[PDB]
């Protein structure tokens, strides 16, 4: 799943999406 939202689709910021970014749930 290539970044194409450029960054989250949350967070709004390169480097790791809302699947990598640091607060994406996983419970
Ligand atoms: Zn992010």
């Amino acid at each position: 799943r290539a970044p194409r939202r450029q960054g989250c689709w949350k967070c709004g910021k390169t480097g790791h999406v809302m699947a990598k970014c640091p607060e994406r749930q996983a419970g």
